[PDB]
């Protein structure tokens, strides 16, 4: 195996060790440069209840360079494009070799609960999350349901 290989699966023994609430994640069997995850909406918010599935692309640099993860299941959100695409703070400018893929798998949980305004990959979302916020929870709400797929 070659360094970044072993990382992942010492990140996955983590994972597997003591698991992030309603967080979940492990590799493909073919290439362990490429995962599939799982993260339950935060209690207590507009995403509870839905049931995200998610991809993260590893490079065999990691950890120096961070992977790029997309959402699967339909998502809507001021952060998210709309290949699924996640636009955020540690996976891009923010990023430390030091993070793990539970790390960033807890961080994208909390996105959800929290989008940040600043630049928006969903402009509709965020007008929603600003202007009427009453829509918005509308849209993830039917979100929410589709998870369920």
């Amino acid at each position: 195996t070659t360094p970044s290989r072993r990382r992942l699966m010492r990140d996955f023994k983590k994972l597997q060790e003591d698991p992030p609430a309603g967080v979940s994640g492990a590799p493909t069997e073919d290439n362990i440069l490429t995962w599939e995850a799982i993260i339950f909406g935060p209690q207590e918010t507009p995403f509870e209840d839905g049931t995200f599935k998610l991809s993260l692309e590893f490079t065999e640099e990691y950890p120096n360079k961070p992977p790029t993860v997309k959402f699967i299941s339909k998502m809507f959100h001021p952060n998210v494009y709309a290949d699924g695409s996640i636009c955020l703070d540690i996976l891009q400018n923010r990023w430390s070799p030091t993070y793990d893929v539970a790390a960033i798998l807890t961080s994208i949980q909390s996105l959800l609960d929290e989008p940040n305004p600043n630049s928006p990959a969903n402009s509709l979302a965020a007008q929603l999350y600003q202007e009427n916020r009453r829509e918005y929870e509308k849209r993830v709400q039917q979100i929410v349901e589709q998870s369920w797929l």
